[PDB]
Order: C-alpha cells, then structure tokens, then sequence
C-alpha cells in the first residue's frame, strides 16, 4: 500500500490508495507500479509526458495533484502519445479520491477512450464533452461528466490547476 519509489504522491497513503489498486484489471494486479514521469523531477509539459511515455510497454496510471491537494487521474490502457484519432480500449477509467475514492469505468456507450494532441491530453468524449483535459504546459485542466466513463467532476471544480502531475507503469 505505498505510492512507487521516489513518487511525491505520499499523500495517498493516507487515503487508503489500495481503494486504486484494487480497481485495477487482474492483467496488472500484483504487478508493482513504478515512477515512469514525475513533473517535479523531469519537467512540466505535454511533450516532456509524451516522450518520458514512448518507452512504456505497459498501462499507465495518471496521477494528478490540483491546488487544493485533490488526487485524480486516469488508468490508461495505452501509454499517452501522440495520435489523429482516438485510442485506448475498455479497460481505461477514470478516477478521483476527492471528496471519496470514486472510480469511473467503461460505460460502452462510446469509445472516446484516450486523445492525445499536439496541444493537448484528453479522456473521455461524447457530444463534444471531456471527462480529463490539460493544457499543453500541463498546467490548467478541466474535468466534467461524460458519456464514455459516466464519471463526476473529479476535482472540486470544473476547472483545475496542476499542482504535481506523475505517470505510474507496471512494466
């Protein structure tokens, strides 16, 4: 029940993060989770997280911190890169540990799983709605309820700002 080696996320051993762990699928279960890109320790912005990503053969975990010391993310069944189309399978969910450990899987009725652009990551689509989006520099993000996960506001409000940003792997 400990956050990977050299994470900074050591607040979720507070919230009882192994609420994450067990939500995760059995492919992965038991299989230690590692600090594959830290924005602390490797630098802030979209390109950095793609190319600190493009050695990873495994799902990734997105964990981020916002101002409020709010923890959210995403499990990711595809390492995050650049793409024209959206990518990623059922498997990929959101989640958020405020106010409560919540988590947000698949509801079929879409599969706008996974968007990496240019200028841009986002999870989640439908009618034009983002359940997870940040900037280019990884700094200001936005989450709201859409119709691949179902999921609620992650954070306290729509709108967000990145506090500290890490990638978990398993491989």
């Amino acid at each position: 029940g400990l956050v990977p080696r050299g994470s900074h996320m050591a607040l979720l051993e507070n919230m009882h993060i192994e609420q994450l762990a067990r939500r995760l699928p059995a492919r992965v279960q038991g299989y230690p989770w590692r600090l594959a890109y830290s924005t602390l320790e490797h630098g802030t912005s979209l390109k950095t997280l793609y190319r600190k990503s493009a050695s990873l053969d495994s799902p990734v975990l997105l964990v981020i911190k916002d101002m409020d010391n709010q923890i959210f993310g995403a499990y990711a069944t595809h390492p995050f890169k650049f793409s024209d189309h959206y990518y990623g399978t059922g498997e990929t969910f959101l989640y958020t540990f405020s106010p409560h450990f919540k988590v947000f899987k698949w509801s079929g009725e879409n599969s706008y799983f996974i968007n990496g652009d240019i200028s841009s990551l986002e999870l989640g689509g439908g009618g034009g709605r983002f359940g997870l989006w940040l900037d280019a520099d990884l700094y200001h993000g936005r989450s709201n309820s859409c119709s691949t996960f179902n999921n609620d506001i992650l954070s306290k409000k729509e709108d967000f700002i990145v506090q500290d940003l890490e990638v978990w792997a398993f491989d």
